[PDB]
């Protein structure tokens, strides 16, 4: 029952400062613009150990299957190659990206009826709050 409150289908509503994450992690101004304009759906599924998170947009459509605390090579939507690692911290799932010596974490939380996903480089956070479609 690892994640359940997790599991299903959401949908966007709203973001905040999701430009200037993106600046810092390098993505390109047209990339950054119509990754911007995306509005996705997160699907989050288990099954035994292997978590799924598949995210799909007009941009585009990603999937990364994982299992807790081991690491995974994931290409992201703006094409990095990264090196991830995903564990739960008090109910907290918390994604680690490396690539280029480089490093950006991505937290998922259940808040109320919300998936609040917080995307941290640096200084710079970005909010995005899903609601179960
Ligand atoms: O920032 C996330 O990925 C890093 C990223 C951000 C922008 C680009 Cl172009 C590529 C990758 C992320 N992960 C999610 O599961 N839901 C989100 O809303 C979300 F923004």
């Amino acid at each position: 029952h690892m994640c359940d409150a997790f599991v299903g289908t959401w949908k966007l509503v709203s973001s905040e400062n999701f430009d200037d994450y993106m600046k810092e992690v390098g993505v390109g101004f047209a990339t950054r613009k119509v990754a911007g304009m995306a509005k996705p759906n997160m699907i989050i599924s288990v099954n035994g150990d292997v978590i799924t998170i598949k995210s799909e947009s007009t941009f585009k459509n990603t999937e990364i299957s994982f299992i807790l605390g081991q690491e995974f090579d994931e290409v992201t939507a703006d094409d990095r190659k990264v090196k991830s690692t995903i564990t739960l911290d008090g109910g907290v799932l918390v994604h680690v990206q490396k690539w280029d010596g480089k490093s950006t974490t991505i937290k998922r939380k259940r808040e109320d009826d919300k998936l609040v996903v917080e995307c941290v480089m640096k200084g710079v956070t970005s909010t995005r709050v899903y609601e179960r479609a």
